[PDB]
């Protein structure tokens, strides 16, 4: 059906399963993967069962078409994919972590693709079972800014109080970049 | 099915926001997005929340695809893009037009990419939450040119009569600049 | 839908208009374009009338994106655009004209390729909103032609004095021709 | 959805033609294009007329869509290009006689590209209103041959009995060659 | 429809008709190909006899185009490509059999590959009108051996005379392939 | 209309075979391929038999038509693609198995590459009839691994507890060798 779904080769499983999802939505048949079981298998319930895990094997890599072999309905195909995937391990916490703190803003990179790739990796780190609060995002955002973005944020500290959110963080820091881009 | 819409990649976003209420409209969803939320919500709400949501998905990248992760409704994804690549800001307004006047045709670049620029800056005016009229656009345009044109120019400002329009200058413009050069 | 239609971008206007209209009388909807418009609006009058907008705006490029904004209705965005580019201007029949003096048959250009590229400007000549005669077709293209076709249009002036139509005289002339083409 | 179907472009008129006309026969409306006109016309003439023309427009060049502009029958956008892309000179079939009986197959050049080159020949003496026979083809074909050739030639004058035909010959002479090649 | 089928071009015709068979069949259109002429012809009748012609049509090259010429129907067209193509002629048998007693195992050629070679080679030549057993096949295929498939054929000769096939020689001379391999 | 299943080449067998069993599997034709073939045949079975030679057909190279030239069900077009592409040999088993314990991780070749030739190497085995449990595929993975895994690899052999899978064996160790590398 649609070609925007790449092949899943084990890498960015979360956008992978949603566009599967959302696939199978649009052919009425996500029913398949989240919804009842029935006593007994009607023809309705015939189609979409083996439609679904097609789609599924459709959309897989070569190494991963192991997950099916022609034995696992569609459900438990994404079951499986999501137990050695969609995991709260803590080993994938700490790598995301220990990158999150690498970031640093460069020259030759735009704000807004500095925070583009800060909330994918925020996104990440909570797809993979940590917790994180409003003020801990803007905790990690700020100690990612070079000297530059230093009197603004103490403007932040002092002024705002209840707004401090990090879309406002967000917005003040892209209001201010143009001042250091004029000023060099 | 209609695939001229480039999917959004942080790049011209008012043209693919353009492109997806278009194509939102032609399918009987717009509704959803501007309007109001009735009380009675039923099949005709959720099939359309449904197939905007899924319209929307489809035509995000894959890496953009964070703002609908969660259960968000199709006018809140739209919120969320326009919060974000359509930020309002009155520095930014100040800064583009500051860069907006300052504008001149160089003689080694053609009248097109001239008109691309201007387009692309009045775009990024009106995306800041700046109010431009198109007698101001004409205006702008008008004096980010040359003293070749300058003949023209008053036979656009003096002469005509009927409702100047951002395209009829363009092409009149156009038409200068074919006659220059076959002079030249 | 069909891919054949080149995106509108200001230039071969006639071409871009005519294959719209082509499309939309494949899928029974060119009747929103030139129709009668109804007292009061049906569920036929619904569907036809945003398709054909949607259509249309799938198939302009993104500068011209502005022509709909969203209110404009199918049949306005082609009034609109007939306006600014379906036009009888004195400035495009004058530069038309221009072009047309110009024309010279040139040892690398074959006859049927200089016939094709002269009725094309003729066409849009007559589109510009002159009026040419069947003799004056004739007198331009002969004008063109370099000394070699001489004699042959002396045997055209002397002898034809009722069939002296543009056809006959391409025909002539592409007949003649050969007997350069083996002379050198 | 044929899309074998090169769009016409000045070359090749005949492959185009006959291409449209098995197209046009497909769809139950080349009965417009060869026959009558009936006094009753009704839906079955209007409803076969406009795909026809339809057809005709789609699977026209840009450049070329000039022969249909106006409001032209199907029947004569087909005449309008047969009197310029076959058109009927006797000069023309003179010339391109002396150059087929002048036609040889040279050492670097192998027989397809010989093939192809007296069965483009052909197809210009036909368009150009020259009766040749099937026998008289394969005359010429073997007349342009080199003398290695010879004794096959013979072959098929002398020891063929059944109806011989253009393609035969050509498998027989291709068979020649790969024994020529593969005994030197 | 389908565009597996690469179109004829003199090369390979039993794959082509092969091909446009089962495409036909898949629209339920074969039976024009090889079945029952009615007495009458009715409207189911009508539209399969015109659409097989289509589809050959469609997957047919430049040169060969001429097969048709408007007259001749779906079943006559593959009834006069089988009459020049698919013909049981001596020379292409001497021609297949020269090319067969030719073919010699190389090392930077996998033993797989060489008797898909030998097995394609054998499946023209029995298209070509003659009569190959289950003993001429093996003796075809152990005269390409080189020598070190040799003491192997012997065991072969001495001590299998029930299950010679060609599958049973086959899978043995791949067994022993690794043998060599492993030698160098 | 599932275009990802790549035609058959002669290359990456079993890949292709589970596409296509997963294709008939889902349009309701497995049944022919794996069962019993009852004595009263009727619509229901000449349709799927019918359907699934097309699609092996269709799925399969010009040059691998070879198989199913003749009338062959489509079990036996399997059976017979099984014994050639999928032969069952010890020696074979055997000199597979000699160069997968000889295999080693190269400093200069990635994780990934290793893994697609373990996974190779396992597909090779598997179709050459050897039996390998899952566990078996693991302490096979595990032993053609440098020293620097070591440790993580007894953290999968001594703390883990589940179920243990080759996936998350691979996921780990591409985690273990991100780490190695951000060190190194």
């Amino acid at each position: 059906a649609k070609r925007n779904i790449k092949p899943f080769d084990g890498e960015k499983y979360a956008i992978w399963k949603f566009r599967i999802r959302a696939l199978l939505a649009e052919q009425d048949v996500l029913k398949v993967v989240d919804g009842l079981m029935p006593n007994e298998v009607d023809d309705s319930w015939k189609k979409a069962e083996r439609c679904a895990k097609s789609t599924i094997i459709e959309y897989l890599s070569d190494s991963f078409l192991n997950f099916a072999t022609s034995d696992i309905t569609a459900r438990q195909i994404l079951e499986n994919l999501d137990a050695v995937y969609e995991r709260k391990s803590l080993a994938s916490q700490l790598a995301l972590r220990k990158r999150l703190l690498s970031l640093k803003l460069s020259s030759e990179m735009s704000l807004l693709s500095h925070f583009h790739i800060f909330d994918e990796l925020i996104s990440e780190l909570l797809a993979a079972g940590a917790k994180i609060e409003e003020m801990d995002k803007i905790s990690h955002l700020l100690i990612t800014l070079p000297s530059c973005y230093d009197g603004i944020i103490t403007a932040i500290e002092t002024l705002s109080e209840e707004n401090l959110t990090l879309a406002f963080v967000k917005n003040r820091l892209l209001d201010q970049e143009i001042k250091i881009k004029n000023d060099h």
